[PDB]
């Protein structure tokens, strides 16, 4: 179904452009937040469906990465800071992000508030904006300033305070949920949980004799949108270049076999997280369309009853309305 | 060995009692700080040498436990709130701590700043004050107030602000050290690191492909006194009643077999942390002795001449003799301590 909606939405956005009006679906942006090493970058790139974000132990993401997915015929990527070049090898994209980070922050744990801008072109994506962010901390290391914690907090606040921004509150299972930096920030900016999606990672690392059932069932710390558990690649896995299909296969096996979670399998995992996020995106689209539809109808009526040689407007509006109708039918 | 100093020290504090002076030997108060579930209660009871602190997953320690070790030959324990009762079964002590907590906090995650006073009598301990505290958190659960983080923080602050408080900054290895609540707290109250000891737990739970070598080698986040790693019992271990000896054996085996920690094995483990903590305690005592000795000498010398004439010339004021002997006794004990 998603494969049918995506191409229609791109057509509608183009149609709006032809109309030359300040009207857009205003798709919400996706931001990932949480304590350092919570597993944020893994979560984000999994949603996009490509291995391109630097991941590792310790401090990895040291600058915000503003990613704009752009629907296009060709599949490639390009950074704003690299005018001209078109990356087709995503490993090179990952390497470039790292290199661009080191260039500005150095290699002694430093951080920078300056975003790395990346556009990923593909015909199977929504024109979305996703933001990868540095993890929250408590004490400075290397050459970080004494107030590193607040410099990072400020950094993510500028993204998560944006209206409608979908907040991926990432928390590792091998730590008590009550210590979640992700949830604390989420509750400050979105207290009612209207745009917070709880994500519990590292389920495979829990101490023997423990499990996150109460968390995953949305009972330990209830969230309006609930919680979705995932099991991503470990350091040994990253070191060994384990591929995505294999990681996803291991995650699926994990939920189907674990005695504390198999009854929840159908609501756990990376693929299911993708569906949940895509659903929230679809909900925004369908919720925003009626207002636009009516506006376009009003604009059309004027020219329609009157039917400057600007006859194009009639067809442009007519086109947009035809697309909306198709979307409403899916 | 430490078991040599202990007997001497108690006799010293007793000698001062006979003299009616300030026994002193103001030993530092040891407190465990860290995020919720960092493994504080395990570390604390491991140092005491007995299993009696409630440990488990989720929120366990919901009230401060001010524990006073009291040297005594009978070896037992008594709670201030259990007037007239003395426990001999430390497991019953553990149950009581939990029961007493439930009585005031309920069973729905609630906490209370009202400390639980407990005294453990044993001939293998120094008159110390240990403080078990609730783990720091960020978001409330159950019927905890929305300011749970600060109530817990304030609870700890009442103990760790004291100049004479030895801070055991506990942080689990399977979490990033830079995000440690224990280290944030410790740095705020003791920036120089004069009374902070970094304890790293759960090294056995680290992700495959990672290790805490840089941490344990005092290189990632250097502390004045460094770090000591330990491997305590897991939840499964608690459920299975795994005994202390087995846990200790597994911990030692862990450091000796791990390629990243092998060369550090001799500066790692619970027995080592016990030694290090004991060293700081002993050092405090030794720093205090010169002052006490001098004070005693001055007092002695005064009556010394009076005793001299009493034993040599023709004949109650014999309170002097009692004092003479008590003072002599104390100085001798100090002398014995000085020679270790
Ligand atoms: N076992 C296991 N390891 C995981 C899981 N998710 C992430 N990791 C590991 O945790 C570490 C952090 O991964 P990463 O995706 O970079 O988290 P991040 O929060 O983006 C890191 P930073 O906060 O520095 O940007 C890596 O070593 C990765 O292999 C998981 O579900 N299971
Ligand atoms: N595998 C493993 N588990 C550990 C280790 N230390 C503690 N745990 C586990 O962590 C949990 C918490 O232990 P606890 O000693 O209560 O930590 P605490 O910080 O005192 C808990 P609170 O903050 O509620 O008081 C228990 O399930 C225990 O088995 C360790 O070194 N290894
Ligand atoms: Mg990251
Ligand atoms: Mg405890």
């Amino acid at each position: 179904s998603m494969e049918d909606l995506i191409p229609l939405v791109n057509r509608l956005q183009d149609a709006f452009s032809a109309i030359g009006q300040n009207a857009d679906l205003d798709l919400p942006q996706i931001a990932v937040v949480g304590g350092q090493s919570a597993g944020k970058s893994s979560v984000l790139e999994n949603f996009v469906g490509r291995d391109f974000l630097p991941r590792g132990s310790g401090i990895v993401t040291r600058r915000p990465l503003v990613l704009q997915l752009v629907n296009a015929t060709t599949e490639y990527a390009e950074f704003l800071h690299c005018k001209g070049k078109k990356f087709t090898d995503f490993e090179e994209v990952r390497l470039e992000i790292e290199a661009e980070t080191d260039r500005v922050t150095g290699t002694n744990k430093g951080i920078s508030p300056v975003p790395i801008n990346l556009r990923v072109y593909s015909p199977h994506v929504l024109n979305l904006t996703l933001v990868d962010l540095p993890g929250m901390t408590k004490v400075p290391v290397g050459d970080q300033p004494p107030d590193i914690e607040f410099q990072i907090r400020d950094m993510l606040m500028q993204f998560v305070t944006k209206e409608n921004c979908l907040i991926l509150a990432v928390s590792p299972a091998n730590s008590d949920l009550a210590n979640s930096d992700a949830l604390k920030v989420a509750k400050e900016v979105d207290p009612q949980g209207q745009r917070t999606i709880g994500v519990i990672t590292k389920l495979d690392l829990m101490d023997e004799g423990t499990d996150a059932r109460d968390v995953l069932e949305n009972k330990l710390l209830p969230l309006r949108r609930g919680y979705i558990g995932v099991v991503n690649r470990s350091q040994k896995d990253i070191d060994g270049k384990k591929d995505i299909t294999a990681a996803l296969a291991a995650e699926r096996k994990f939920f189907l076999s674990h005695p504390s979670y198999r009854h929840l399998a159908d609501r756990m995992g990376t693929p299911y997280l993708q569906k949940v996020l895509n659903q929230q995106l679809t909900n925004h689209i369908r919720d925003t369309l009626p207002g636009l539809r009516n506006k376009l109808q009003s604009q059309l009526l004027s020219i329609e009853k009157e039917v400057d040689e600007m006859l194009r407007m009639y067809h442009a509006l007519k086109e947009a309305l035809s697309i909306i109708g198709n979307i409403n039918t899916t």
